[PDB]
């Protein structure tokens, strides 16, 4: 059923709760048992928000390889995601070593570092170009090397020193500033002029390790971009496009972090990005 019907059909009916508490009952459940272990409660920043052990993504250390974030493989889309938390004061070193390891090009980062009063992240990288930040730790030093501030969002060009090897790699970081402290955006437009701006960065790219992307649980705002960016790619790849189903879609990367899409106006405007993008998609 062409969604933008199905979606004027759910708006007249007013039962966007209704189809969103179905998901809810649907999803999977999977063990998160290493999150749960006592050894890792200051590694979580939400008591009810953990990856599945079968997703996890791995640090590259014998001591404690835990982190709060989820590989999202989608593979009829042939894309990766790595979804995970607003890094904490105890885990900015292990964020940064996850971003090496995994070989990611790209960081996507969809809050404030303060909202609603209360921090939601940590300042995790330099704003600065004269003082870079060294992180002890995981032994790596990151530089800010520019900065691009837009209306609706800023880029920044990073530079990551592995201090072991002497080995450097350039990270972009991209911000979206403008998601508003309550709700979610009266129109898509500036959502999907970001998201058009991390495809063209070659960020989402198979050629690089996945892309890294947090808001402050790492499932909602961030379920929203990956849920959006996979949707459109499928409707390009197959001869019908009308055959796309963004609930199942959404059931498939709940596989691989609990949670995707935190409210019923989250689902709402990830339907509204879906069908104004297509209207480019579609040769526009
Ligand atoms: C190496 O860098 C850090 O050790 C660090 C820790 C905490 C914060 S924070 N949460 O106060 O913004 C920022 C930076």
């Amino acid at each position: 059923m062409e969604m933008e019907k199905e979606f004027e059909q759910i708006d007249k009916s007013g039962s966007w709760a209704a189809i969103y508490q179905d998901i809810r009952h649907e999803a999977s459940d999977f063990p998160s048992r290493v999150a749960k272990l006592p050894k890792n409660k200051n590694r979580n920043r939400y008591r009810d928000v953990s990856p599945f052990d079968h997703s996890r993504i791995k640090l590259h250390q014998e001591d404690n390889d835990y982190i709060n974030a989820s590989l999202i493989k989608m593979e009829e889309a042939q894309r990766s995601y790595i979804l995970t938390q607003g890094p904490l004061p105890n885990t900015v070193g292990h964020f940064w070593e996850m971003v090496w390891e995994q070989k990611s090009r790209g960081v996507v980062m969809l809050n404030r570092v303060m909202e609603k009063g209360s921090l939601k992240c940590a300042q995790y990288w330099p704003q600065k170009e004269e003082k870079e930040m060294i992180f002890e730790d995981t032994n790596l030093k990151l530089t800010l090397i520019s900065e691009d501030i837009k209306s609706y969002y800023t880029v920044r060009q990073l530079e990551l020193e592995n201090l072991t090897t002497q080995e450097t790699r350039e990270i972009l970081h991209f911000h979206y500033t403008t998601w508003p402290d309550f709700g979610v955006p009266e129109s898509p437009a500036s959502f999907l002029n970001f998201l058009f701006k991390v495809r063209e960065s070659g960020s989402l790219s198979p050629e690089h390790g996945p892309v890294v992307v947090h808001c402050s649980a790492g499932i909602g705002r961030s379920g929203t971009f990956c849920l959006a960016d996979t949707c459109l790619l499928l409707m390009d790849k197959r001869k019908d496009p009308s055959s796309v189903d963004i609930k199942k879609v959404l059931l498939e990367m709940r596989k691989f972090r609990m949670g995707l899409i935190q409210t019923a106006d989250q689902l709402r405007f990830s339907y509204l990005a879906v069908i104004e993008g297509a209207k480019f998609i579609m040769g526009d």
